[PDB]
């Protein structure tokens, strides 16, 4: 909508407080002018028709119970467009600051978050398995980083290929919460998952096999659940990222781990640069690969740990 840039103030799932960007007209629109060509927040209203409608408030306070997941959908967006103008200098998902479009309170006890193709997508959960989804900053950024893939590599959703592109979701939700700094960890989905269980989380980077994903490409499911298991393979390539940034011996490999902001440049060059929609795991070692070679040279501790990593982890 047409009006004047605004500053509100509300409080996000988690009961803390924090100022969003609005706009004001008449009401006050959950629309950030400040980035782009805008980030814009939906109320979908418990029902699946999208996007909803554009959110509004009449005084610009946003302290309701209701309120709370508009706030974090509306402000883990702007953290993660931050993210990836400052660290990686993108202009929002498609490189051209196309606005950045959310829906929240989607259907009833939804226990799941998604990039429609066009949108983020937030369900509240149901109270147990998880609590409204935006809470999460790497669910927000996992589920934008889709929008980065689709753009950029096109990674299919089946199979390899589809396990790269979740893997790269978790890696650079991952990342935008260590950006944010606000409790990071190599964990997806803590903050939201399981309001009754302390220190579970979704999926595990550092441990994979935590919660039943593979660590080793060995171990790779190979059936035809979750699209070729890919939200279960991707903890083959979450280890690898893992092992490159933070170093370990896994299977009796050695990796010297060389930081978060290398490994996330290695990865955003691959991603923008050599994986496309085929592209399967090895594909993927050969982009990451290549990628450190041109950021860091042929003879770097850089390249020699990503060739580590996914020895490690046996993509060959
Ligand atoms: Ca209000
Ligand atoms: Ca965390
Ligand atoms: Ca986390
Ligand atoms: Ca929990
Ligand atoms: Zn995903």
């Amino acid at each position: 909508i047409t009006g004047t840039s605004t500053v509100g103030v509300g409080r996000g799932v988690l009961g803390d407080q924090k100022n969003i960007n609005t706009t004001y007209s008449t009401y006050y629109y959950l629309q950030d002018n400040t980035r782009g060509n805008g980030i814009f927040t939906y109320d979908a209203k418990y029902r699946t028709t999208l996007p909803g409608s554009l959110w509004a408030d009449a005084d610009n306070q946003f302290f309701a119970s209701y309120d709370a997941p508009a706030v974090d959908a509306h402000y883990y967006a702007g953290v993660t467009y931050d993210y990836y103008k400052n660290v990686h200098n993108r202009l929002s998902y498609d490189g051209n600051n196309a606005a950045i479009r959310s829906s929240v309170h989607y259907s009833q006890g939804y226990n799941n978050a998604f990039w429609n193709g066009s949108q983020m997508v937030y369900g509240d959960g149901d109270g147990q398995t998880f609590i409204p989804l935006s809470g999460g900053i790497d669910v927000v950024a996992h589920e934008l980083t889709h929008a980065v893939t689709d753009y950029t590599a096109g990674l299919i959703y089946q199979n390899e290929s589809g396990a790269i592109n979740e893997a790269i979701s978790d890696i650079f939700g991952t990342l935008v919460e260590f950006y944010a700094n606000k409790n990071p960890d190599w964990e997806i989905g803590e903050d939201v998952y399981t309001p009754g269980i302390s220190g579970d989380s979704l999926r595990s980077m550092s441990d994979p096999a935590k919660y039943g994903d593979p660590d080793h490409y060995s171990k790779r499911y190979t059936g035809t659940q979750d699209n070729g298991g890919v939200h279960i393979n991707s903890g083959i390539i979450n280890k690898a990222a893992y092992l490159i940034s933070q170093g370990g011996t896994h299977y009796g490999v050695s990796v010297v781990g060389i930081g978060r902001d290398k490994l996330g440049k290695i990865f955003y060059r691959a991603l923008t640069q050599y994986l496309t929609p085929t592209s399967n795991f090895s594909q993927l070692r050969a982009a990451a690969v290549q990628s450190a070679t041109d950021l860091y040279g042929s003879t770097s501790q850089e390249v020699a740990s990503v060739k580590q990593a996914f020895d490690a982890v046996g993509v060959k």
